[PDB]
């Protein structure tokens, strides 16, 4: 439990689902923190939080991200994952759509927005840098490198200074000079993802996208302390859930269950994704998974697998009704 | 020949586009080939190709599928034969669109599917023709190997139907057969039906994507001519909307059996297993003789769906194996 929170966000019905007379098979209870699926009876699950279909972008940021970002600012490493079937709002949650953050903008812009705000406001001295890479078929593609050819992919090495840490050789890290750059950066990176799909067949719903902001901080108070700090926040938009049956999800899972159940050897090195994230992941870092689901019976089968998966990663006991 | 296998590819849907899927399907009507790009990471040369009796691209209109697949079969039905057309494929790829369409007036609406078009043509031809005739229709769905009657006004309830063995025929006790007096009458019947189907889904959890759905139109004809060979005929046309190809081993088992039946019919090999599934037994009547049977395999253009599209083409190729040809 503790460091690791797991929450389910359910999206609204889409046009397709309506048009097909699809039935809402999912009950979301925010307050009892329970999801239920009608299979007729019902299977009920419990999570640290549950977000019904009416929840706005800000509600998510506020109850999920804020605690974590406080911790990153404190100079730690965190990860927020979005897991679930394609079309259930992973990206929507993680990025969003087009001064204050447009109500449709998701976690990544808000995160960037907030970072500047707080550090400017407390007069901390800091520099922000972001990087974006996707993992397709256990192979790393840098989405921010303006130069490289599409077939170019990055290799990682062990970090001599850090037993948990890793070195991605060649990875572009762009410097961010204000809260608005994020967008055009997210745009560079979308141009490239496209390209990799057209030319390499690495389709975005079939791969993991890892967006990583690293904050260098120096805080100073006369008669106080001089703190030197580096926080880092990896915001991970996972490959579509339906690809199980691909195996990086199973490992990601095996690693979260281990972390939560506290078993002797957490298998980080058995997948690229968890290898890379191994530096968040574990001691005293908030880690969070947002599982996305559809309400409709059209998608029932996948909705279930997602919830089995969330359930398996952090197994909470159903409280008496 | 008698068994026709055809393929219909739909346009992209909203999901696929929100998902950034790319077109992997290429349909060639003249060559009657369909080819799908199978490339994994950095593979652009890997393409799989299949030939069928006809191929429809994403832009093929309702009426054009009708003119091509149906008319020939209907002629056969109208001579007093028992015939079946199937729709097979992954959920969301247009099985129901193809069989039903989307709904008033005399010239069929452009989104009308095979069902209201078929009823159209029957009245239009028999009327014009001076045939003394009647048309009844039944609509049942088969879920979990259990029969349900979607046309019965009463029995709004679970209530399955019991199937006996008629002394290649078979009897379903209690099946509503509605008599149709006018062509335009066919729409309310498809709504009565759609309605029940949906109740069944909400109350019994039989979602239409899990069910085989069977719409049976039986025609009775007496055709007379002076110095003309007075004639009596019964036509029957089974339009079957299959469950999505993607207790589940029950759905799989039946679709597999269908395929065994379809192949047995082509190789002419004796012992086609009409009896392995409730679906094939219910239909044994119209698969039995040498009579036009035809299958429409529906598919998605999108990369997101590639595995299922392949499965579907694999299925259709197994049903009737027609070699890829040169040039
Ligand atoms: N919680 C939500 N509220 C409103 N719209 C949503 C929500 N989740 C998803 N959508 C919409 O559903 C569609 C699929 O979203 P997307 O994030 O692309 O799914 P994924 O990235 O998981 O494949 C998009 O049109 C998105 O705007
Ligand atoms: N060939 C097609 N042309 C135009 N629209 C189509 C086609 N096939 C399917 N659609 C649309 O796609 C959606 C799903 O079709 P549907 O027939 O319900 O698929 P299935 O019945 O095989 O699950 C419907 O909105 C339908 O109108
Ligand atoms: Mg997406
Ligand atoms: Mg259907």
């Amino acid at each position: 439990g503790k460091n690791i929170q797991v929450v389910v966000r359910c999206r609204p019905f889409n046009l397709a689902e309506r048009k097909a007379s699809a039935h809402s098979i999912v009950e979301c209870d925010p307050v009892r923190k329970e999801v239920s699926v009608r299979t007729g009876s019902r299977k009920t699950y419990t999570f640290d939080m549950v977000f019904g279909a009416s929840t706005k972008q800000i509600d998510v940021y506020r109850s999920v991200v804020c605690p974590i970002l406080d911790e990153v600012i404190m100079g730690y490493n965190c990860t927020i994952f979005a897991y679930g079937q394609t079309g259930t709002g992973k990206t929507f949650t993680m990025e969003g759509e087009r001064w204050e953050e447009v109500p449709l903008a998701g976690i990544i812009p808000r995160t960037l927005h907030q970072i500047f705000e707080k550090l400017t406001d407390n007069g901390t001295e800091f520099s922000v840098k972001v990087s974006l890479l996707e993992i397709y078929n256990e192979e790393l593609f840098d989405l921010l490198n303006p130069s490289s050819d599409v077939s170019e992919r990055l290799q990682m090495f062990d970090d001599p200074r850090n037993k948990r840490g890793v070195i991605i050789k060649g990875l572009e890290e762009i410097t961010v000079h204000n809260k608005d750059e994020v967008y055009q950066i997210l745009e560079k990176g979308a141009a490239k993802r496209t390209t990799a799909a057209t030319l390499m067949n690495a389709y975005s719903s079939r791969s993991h996208s890892v967006f990583s902001v690293t904050i260098h901080m120096k805080e100073t108070t006369i008669d106080g302390e001089e703190l030197v700090k580096i926080g880092k926040l990896n915001l991970v938009d996972l490959a579509g859930s339906e690809n199980i049956g691909n195996q990086s999800l199973l490992t990601l899972g095996r690693v979260i269950t281990a972390l939560v159940e506290r078993t002797p050897h957490v298998p980080y090195r058995e997948s690229k994704l968890t290898r890379i994230l191994q530096d968040s992941l574990g001691g005293r870092t908030r880690t969070s998974i947002i599982a996305t689901i559809s309400p409709a019976s059209l998608n029932l089968e996948e909705t279930l697998s997602t919830l089995e998966y969330a359930h398996r990663a952090k197994n909470i006991l159903n409280k008496p009704e």
